Protein backbone atom coordinates (compact mmCIF):
# COMPACT_ATOMS: atom_id res chain seq x y z
CA UNK A 1 0.00 0.00 0.00
CA UNK A 2 2.57 2.51 1.93
CA UNK A 3 5.65 1.42 2.14
CA UNK A 4 5.67 -1.22 -1.05
CA UNK A 5 4.31 1.14 -3.92
CA UNK A 6 3.92 -2.32 -6.21
CA UNK A 7 1.70 -3.71 -3.67
CA UNK A 8 -1.16 -6.84 -4.44
CA UNK A 9 -1.19 -8.15 -1.21
CA UNK A 10 -1.26 -6.61 2.35
CA UNK A 11 -1.89 -10.31 4.28
CA UNK A 12 0.87 -11.20 2.41
CA UNK A 13 3.53 -8.31 2.41
CA UNK A 14 2.45 -8.19 6.31
CA UNK A 15 3.49 -11.60 7.20
CA UNK A 16 7.39 -11.68 6.96
CA UNK A 17 7.16 -15.72 6.78
CA UNK A 18 5.36 -15.31 3.07
CA UNK A 19 9.03 -13.70 1.98
CA UNK A 20 11.69 -16.64 2.85
CA UNK A 21 13.50 -18.18 -0.21
CA UNK A 22 13.79 -21.34 2.26
CA UNK A 23 11.71 -24.50 2.23
CA UNK A 24 10.54 -23.83 -0.96
CA UNK A 25 10.18 -27.53 -1.97
CA UNK A 26 6.96 -27.03 0.40
CA UNK A 27 3.09 -27.03 -0.57
CA UNK A 28 3.48 -24.22 2.42
CA UNK A 29 7.19 -22.83 3.02
CA UNK A 30 5.39 -20.05 5.39
CA UNK A 31 4.00 -23.31 7.92
CA UNK A 32 7.81 -24.84 7.25
CA UNK A 33 9.63 -22.28 8.40
CA UNK A 34 7.46 -21.41 11.42
CA UNK A 35 7.76 -25.26 12.14
CA UNK A 36 11.38 -24.72 11.74
CA UNK A 37 11.65 -21.38 13.94
CA UNK A 38 10.05 -22.88 16.88
CA UNK A 39 11.50 -25.73 16.77
CA UNK A 40 15.19 -24.84 16.58
CA UNK A 41 15.19 -22.02 18.77
CA UNK A 42 13.61 -24.25 21.50
CA UNK A 43 16.84 -26.65 21.14
CA UNK A 44 18.74 -23.55 21.42
CA UNK A 45 17.08 -22.80 24.35
CA UNK A 46 17.46 -26.55 26.17
CA UNK A 47 20.90 -26.45 24.77
CA UNK A 48 22.24 -23.33 26.88
CA UNK A 49 21.71 -25.28 30.24
CA UNK A 50 21.86 -28.46 29.50
CA UNK A 51 24.72 -28.27 27.25
CA UNK A 52 26.80 -25.07 27.24
CA UNK A 53 27.72 -24.61 30.65
CA UNK A 54 25.61 -21.35 31.10
CA UNK A 55 23.71 -20.59 34.17
CA UNK A 56 20.08 -19.29 34.33
CA UNK A 57 18.71 -16.74 37.58
CA UNK A 58 14.59 -16.50 37.16
CA UNK A 59 13.73 -13.28 37.61
CA UNK A 60 10.32 -11.63 37.72
CA UNK A 61 9.57 -7.41 37.08
CA UNK A 62 5.51 -8.45 37.32
CA UNK A 63 2.89 -11.09 37.34
CA UNK A 64 2.44 -14.22 35.92
CA UNK A 65 4.95 -13.43 32.12
CA UNK A 66 6.49 -10.83 32.92
CA UNK A 67 9.69 -12.48 33.69
CA UNK A 68 13.56 -11.92 33.44
CA UNK A 69 16.18 -14.80 32.62
CA UNK A 70 19.34 -13.71 33.37
CA UNK A 71 22.37 -15.96 31.60
CA UNK A 72 25.42 -16.13 32.62
CA UNK A 73 28.61 -18.13 33.12
CA UNK A 74 30.26 -18.19 36.36
CA UNK A 75 33.60 -18.30 35.30
CA UNK A 76 33.09 -14.46 34.21
CA UNK A 77 32.98 -11.73 36.66
CA UNK A 78 29.47 -10.52 38.14
CA UNK A 79 30.30 -6.85 36.44
CA UNK A 80 30.21 -8.04 32.88
CA UNK A 81 28.09 -5.85 30.26
CA UNK A 82 24.59 -6.62 29.74
CA UNK A 83 22.98 -7.69 26.92
CA UNK A 84 19.26 -7.44 26.69
CA UNK A 85 16.88 -8.90 23.75
CA UNK A 86 13.43 -8.30 23.73
CA UNK A 87 11.27 -11.05 21.59
CA UNK A 88 9.15 -11.27 18.92
CA UNK A 89 5.90 -12.67 17.74
CA UNK A 90 3.61 -9.87 16.25
CA UNK A 91 2.57 -9.15 20.57
CA UNK A 92 -0.05 -12.21 20.56
CA UNK A 93 2.97 -15.20 20.50
CA UNK A 94 5.92 -16.39 21.45
CA UNK A 95 7.44 -17.17 24.51
CA UNK A 96 10.89 -17.28 26.49
CA UNK A 97 11.21 -21.12 25.32
CA UNK A 98 11.80 -19.57 22.04
CA UNK A 99 13.65 -16.27 22.51
CA UNK A 100 17.34 -17.71 23.93
CA UNK A 101 19.27 -17.86 20.36
CA UNK A 102 21.09 -15.36 20.97
CA UNK A 103 22.37 -15.58 24.47
CA UNK A 104 25.63 -18.48 23.87
CA UNK A 105 27.75 -16.85 21.65
CA UNK A 106 27.13 -13.74 23.67
CA UNK A 107 27.84 -15.18 27.10
CA UNK A 108 30.88 -16.79 25.73
CA UNK A 109 32.87 -13.34 24.38
CA UNK A 110 31.65 -12.18 28.31
CA UNK A 111 27.87 -10.75 28.29
CA UNK A 112 25.46 -11.27 30.97
CA UNK A 113 22.04 -11.90 28.85
CA UNK A 114 18.89 -10.85 29.96
CA UNK A 115 16.12 -12.59 27.42
CA UNK A 116 12.50 -11.04 29.17
CA UNK A 117 8.90 -12.05 28.64
CA UNK A 118 5.33 -10.07 28.22
CA UNK A 119 1.76 -9.88 27.96
CA UNK A 120 0.42 -10.35 25.03
CA UNK A 121 -2.62 -9.19 23.17
CA UNK A 122 -5.97 -9.09 24.09
CA UNK A 123 -4.79 -9.54 27.71
CA UNK A 124 -3.72 -6.33 27.32
CA UNK A 125 -4.19 -3.34 25.02
CA UNK A 126 -0.85 -3.18 23.18
CA UNK A 127 -0.84 0.38 24.92
CA UNK A 128 -0.89 -1.31 27.85
CA UNK A 129 1.71 -3.77 27.12
CA UNK A 130 3.71 -0.75 26.44
CA UNK A 131 3.28 0.81 29.97
CA UNK A 132 4.37 -2.67 31.15
CA UNK A 133 7.16 -2.62 29.15
CA UNK A 134 8.21 0.96 30.40
CA UNK A 135 8.22 -0.82 33.45
CA UNK A 136 10.52 -3.57 32.18
CA UNK A 137 12.93 -0.67 31.21
CA UNK A 138 12.84 0.91 34.75
CA UNK A 139 13.88 -2.86 36.23
CA UNK A 140 16.02 -3.55 34.12
CA UNK A 141 18.26 -0.05 34.80
CA UNK A 142 17.40 -0.77 38.44
CA UNK A 143 19.56 -4.41 38.25
CA UNK A 144 22.30 -3.05 36.15
CA UNK A 145 22.62 -0.20 38.93
CA UNK A 146 22.68 -2.93 41.33
CA UNK A 147 24.97 -4.64 40.39
CA UNK A 148 26.69 -1.60 39.40
CA UNK A 149 27.55 -2.62 35.87
CA UNK A 150 27.56 0.43 33.74
CA UNK A 151 27.30 -0.66 30.14
CA UNK A 152 24.04 -2.05 28.14
CA UNK A 153 23.32 -3.17 25.07
CA UNK A 154 19.36 -3.83 23.76
CA UNK A 155 18.03 -5.63 20.63
CA UNK A 156 14.51 -6.58 19.87
CA UNK A 157 13.25 -8.66 16.93
CA UNK A 158 10.44 -7.93 15.70
CA UNK A 159 7.26 -6.86 17.84
CA UNK A 160 9.97 -6.93 20.24
CA UNK A 161 11.96 -4.02 17.99
CA UNK A 162 8.75 -1.67 18.14
CA UNK A 163 8.02 -2.45 21.98
CA UNK A 164 12.26 -1.31 22.53
CA UNK A 165 11.95 1.70 20.42
CA UNK A 166 10.14 3.31 23.58
CA UNK A 167 13.34 3.66 25.32
CA UNK A 168 14.35 7.00 23.32
CA UNK A 169 10.90 8.66 24.58
CA UNK A 170 10.48 7.86 28.37
CA UNK A 171 12.75 9.80 29.71
CA UNK A 172 10.49 10.32 33.48
CA UNK A 173 12.98 6.37 33.62
CA UNK A 174 15.53 6.77 31.65
CA UNK A 175 17.71 9.44 32.62
CA UNK A 176 20.42 11.02 31.12
CA UNK A 177 22.73 8.84 33.20
CA UNK A 178 20.60 5.94 31.92
CA UNK A 179 21.34 6.87 28.93
CA UNK A 180 24.73 7.26 28.79
CA UNK A 181 25.22 3.65 30.04
CA UNK A 182 23.97 2.08 26.83
CA UNK A 183 26.16 1.52 24.36
CA UNK A 184 24.31 0.04 21.32
CA UNK A 185 20.48 -0.28 20.65
CA UNK A 186 19.52 -3.03 17.67
CA UNK A 187 16.58 -2.81 15.97
CA UNK A 188 15.89 -6.39 13.62
CA UNK A 189 13.19 -6.48 11.30
CA UNK A 190 10.50 -4.51 13.23
CA UNK A 191 7.09 -2.43 12.47
CA UNK A 192 7.57 1.37 13.38
CA UNK A 193 4.39 2.74 11.94
CA UNK A 194 1.21 0.83 12.62
CA UNK A 195 -1.33 2.96 10.65
CA UNK A 196 -2.16 0.09 8.24
CA UNK A 197 -1.97 -3.13 9.87
CA UNK A 198 -4.64 -2.00 12.61
CA UNK A 199 -7.13 -2.33 10.17
CA UNK A 200 -6.52 -6.13 9.20
CA UNK A 201 -8.08 -8.99 10.86
CA UNK A 202 -5.54 -11.25 9.30
CA UNK A 203 -2.92 -9.26 11.34
CA UNK A 204 -5.52 -7.83 14.55
CA UNK A 205 -8.43 -10.11 14.35
CA UNK A 206 -11.45 -8.62 16.41
CA UNK A 207 -9.53 -5.56 17.01
CA UNK A 208 -7.46 -7.48 19.49
CA UNK A 209 -4.45 -5.11 19.95
CA UNK A 210 -7.22 -2.78 20.83
CA UNK A 211 -5.97 0.25 18.22
CA UNK A 212 -8.29 2.74 17.44
CA UNK A 213 -7.91 6.21 15.72
CA UNK A 214 -6.74 8.03 19.09
CA UNK A 215 -3.90 5.83 19.68
CA UNK A 216 -2.55 4.87 16.50
CA UNK A 217 0.08 7.76 17.35
CA UNK A 218 1.13 6.24 20.53
CA UNK A 219 1.52 3.06 19.58
CA UNK A 220 3.38 4.17 16.29
CA UNK A 221 7.36 4.66 16.65
CA UNK A 222 7.76 6.20 13.14
CA UNK A 223 5.54 9.17 14.09
CA UNK A 224 6.52 10.15 17.74
CA UNK A 225 8.06 14.02 18.06
CA UNK A 226 11.61 13.22 19.31
CA UNK A 227 13.22 15.48 21.72
CA UNK A 228 16.19 15.47 24.30
CA UNK A 229 18.35 13.91 21.18
CA UNK A 230 21.56 14.64 22.35
CA UNK A 231 21.61 12.70 25.21
CA UNK A 232 21.79 9.61 23.64
CA UNK A 233 24.62 10.93 21.35
CA UNK A 234 26.84 8.19 23.10
CA UNK A 235 24.19 5.18 21.80
CA UNK A 236 24.92 3.76 18.46
CA UNK A 237 21.28 2.98 16.87
CA UNK A 238 21.27 0.19 14.54
CA UNK A 239 18.17 -0.64 12.26
CA UNK A 240 18.45 -3.96 10.33
CA UNK A 241 16.26 -4.84 8.23
CA UNK A 242 16.52 -8.77 6.28
CA UNK A 243 17.11 -9.01 2.66
CA UNK A 244 14.55 -11.52 2.01
CA UNK A 245 11.47 -9.70 4.69
CA UNK A 246 8.21 -8.17 3.16
CA UNK A 247 9.08 -4.85 0.89
CA UNK A 248 7.13 -3.19 3.17
CA UNK A 249 9.22 -4.31 6.84
CA UNK A 250 12.54 -3.43 4.56
CA UNK A 251 10.71 0.03 3.72
CA UNK A 252 9.73 0.76 7.39
CA UNK A 253 13.04 0.00 8.66
CA UNK A 254 14.58 2.23 5.86
CA UNK A 255 12.58 4.98 6.99
CA UNK A 256 12.52 4.41 10.93
CA UNK A 257 16.16 5.02 10.07
CA UNK A 258 15.69 8.01 8.26
CA UNK A 259 13.43 9.38 10.66
CA UNK A 260 16.28 9.20 13.51
CA UNK A 261 18.84 10.05 11.33
CA UNK A 262 17.38 13.05 10.40
CA UNK A 263 15.79 13.66 14.34
CA UNK A 264 20.11 13.60 14.66
CA UNK A 265 20.27 10.02 16.67
CA UNK A 266 23.68 8.44 15.66
CA UNK A 267 20.77 5.78 13.23
CA UNK A 268 21.80 3.45 9.99
CA UNK A 269 20.39 1.44 8.24
CA UNK A 270 21.20 -2.60 7.27
CA UNK A 271 19.48 -4.69 4.91
CA UNK A 272 21.23 -8.18 5.45
CA UNK A 273 22.24 -10.43 2.50
CA UNK A 274 20.92 -13.81 2.98
CA UNK A 275 18.78 -13.68 5.78
CA UNK A 276 14.83 -13.77 6.38
CA UNK A 277 12.47 -12.58 9.24
CA UNK A 278 13.28 -15.53 11.02
CA UNK A 279 16.63 -17.30 10.68
CA UNK A 280 18.45 -13.77 10.92
CA UNK A 281 17.14 -14.78 14.73
CA UNK A 282 18.23 -18.38 14.36
CA UNK A 283 21.95 -18.33 13.33
CA UNK A 284 22.39 -15.60 16.53
CA UNK A 285 22.89 -19.46 17.98
CA UNK A 286 25.77 -19.89 15.97
CA UNK A 287 28.78 -17.79 17.10
CA UNK A 288 30.33 -17.99 13.77
CA UNK A 289 27.21 -16.64 11.44
CA UNK A 290 26.90 -13.39 9.90
CA UNK A 291 24.51 -11.83 12.15
CA UNK A 292 26.54 -12.99 15.04
CA UNK A 293 29.68 -11.48 13.61
CA UNK A 294 27.70 -8.80 12.72
CA UNK A 295 26.84 -7.90 16.65
CA UNK A 296 30.66 -8.39 17.31
CA UNK A 297 31.28 -5.54 14.80
CA UNK A 298 29.10 -3.29 17.00
CA UNK A 299 31.46 -3.67 19.60
CA UNK A 300 34.38 -1.65 18.00
NA1 LIG B 1 30.74 -2.60 32.19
Amino acid sequence: HMYNPRCKDLDRDYFPSYHTTRFQDQPEPNLAVLEHFVRVTKQHGRELTEKQGITVDHLRYGEGRQLVDVFYSEKTTNQAPLFVFVHGGYWQEMDMSMSCSIVGPLVRRGYRVAVMDYNLCPQVTLEQLMTQFTHFLNWIFDYTEMTKVSSLTFAGHSAGAHLLAQILMRPNVITAQRSKMVWALIFLCGVYDLRELSNLESVNPKNILGLNERNIESVSPMLWEYTDVTVWNSTKIYVVAAEHDSTTFIEQSRHYADVLRKKGYKASFTLFKGYDHFDIIEETAIDDSDVSRFLRNIEI
